[PDB]
């Protein structure tokens, strides 16, 4: 038991948040940076002060979230990709304390060049060794759901762009922090990444090791959007208007929770308006276990309060290297082997 049973509410922690303004201008406190992600910290950081067109992407793209979730079997059927274990594509999930949950994952290799639906192949890295990373996109119809595409491209790169400036912040300070360290290295791993994966997640309306690290380098959030899916129906029926947002949460014990070294849980909760980060396992390991990854969870909403109307959807942008980039520099560990549970290598 990491949050108290029942009723009883967890303490809320406040993420160190920084602007978008310093991260671009690069006047951003590293003693900042290092309090939102070093060994004693939550593991995360919230950046406001976005491009302006942050929230009406976010208010379309989680909108679309609840669309795709209610398009035919037949439809989302040909979304499923088993080979690439579901980490490509459409595929449903379950939550349990009994929530279920759609999930539909792309790789963002667009973000490099726009014309790739994946990276492109080698003997080396390619769909048959490596599905969970390098396989396809499987995108929607766009007759069944129009506009999704431009639109998921648009928010993730927009995320990716932040993601960018806050790589170079972690590596302003690996460059002071650390003997060796290739300058710049964080911010042009994430910058030429053809196998950051986005993840869209939707919640289903029901009726009335628990942590994990990330394994990427460093992980964009959005804000959830709750919608009554009663109230404005997840029904494709001109541009496509976007659903209903709840103003506040129907279930406060919702949303995310982080487990610092003290070893008792907080809840963390991300503005509407900003963009958060979480570091991952690739990044701590980059830096030498200088910044960490912090083990923490998501709850949704309990079905007494979904009330069988209310959905919950989030996105999330895992930032990570390509497989052929070092992650652990002393072993010369790549990210690829890293991912195949690979701690020691010569
Ligand atoms: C699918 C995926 C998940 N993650 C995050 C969320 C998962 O719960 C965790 C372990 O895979 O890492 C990544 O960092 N990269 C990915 O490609
Ligand atoms: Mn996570």
């Amino acid at each position: 038991g990491l949050v108290p049973r029942g009723s009883h509410m967890a303490p809320i922690a406040q993420a160190v948040t920084v602007s978008l303004n310093d991260l671009k201008n690069g006047t951003v406190s590293l003693e900042a940076l290092e309090e939102a992600f070093g060994p004693d910290s939550l593991g995360i950081l919230v950046v406001k002060d976005v491009p302006a067109e942050f929230a009406e992407l976010r208010h379309r793209l989680l909108s679309y979230s609840s669309y795709l979730g209610n398009l035919p079997k037949s439809e989302l059927d040909r979304l499923e990709n088993e080979k690439a274990k579901y980490l490509t594509g459409w595929s449903l999930g379950k939550e349990t304390l009994d929530n279920l949950k759609g999930s539909y994952y792309a790789n963002c290799a667009f973000y490099v060049d726009p014309s790739l639906s994946c990276a492109k192949p080698t003997e080396e890295f390619n769909p048959d060794n490596f599905p969970e990373y390098l396989s396809p996109n499987l995108w929607p119809q766009e007759s069944t759901l129009p506009g999704f595409k431009p639109t998921f491209e648009d928010l993730c790169r927009l995320i990716i762009d932040v993601a960018v400036l806050v790589a170079r912040a972690c590596d302003r300070f690996a460059e002071k922090q650390i003997a060796g360290y290739p300058a710049g290295y964080l911010e042009g791993v994430v910058k030429t990444s053809t196998t950051t994966k986005a993840r869209l997640l939707h919640y289903f309306p029901e009726e009335a090791c628990a942590t994990h690290l990330d394994h990427g380098c460093l992980t964009g959030l959005t804000s959830a959007m709750f919608v009554d899916e009663a109230a404005t129906p997840p029904v494709v029926n001109g541009s496509l208007p976007p659903l209903g947002e709840l103003p506040t949460s129907p279930d406060p014990k919702a949303g995310l929770y982080i487990k610092s070294r003290t070893g008792q849980t907080v809840q963390v909760k991300i503005p509407r308006d900003c963009i958060a980060f979480q570091t991952g396992e690739a990044l701590e390991r980059i830096t030498g276990g200088k910044f960490k990854a912090v083990p923490h969870f998501v709850r949704g909403a309990r079905a007494e309060m979904s009330a069988g109307r209310i959905a919950r959807n989030t996105l999330a942008v895992f930032t990570q290297p390509n497989l052929g980039d070092e992650v652990d520099m002393e072993q010369h560990i790549t990210f690829g082997e890293f991912a195949r549970g690979i701690v020691a290598k010569n």
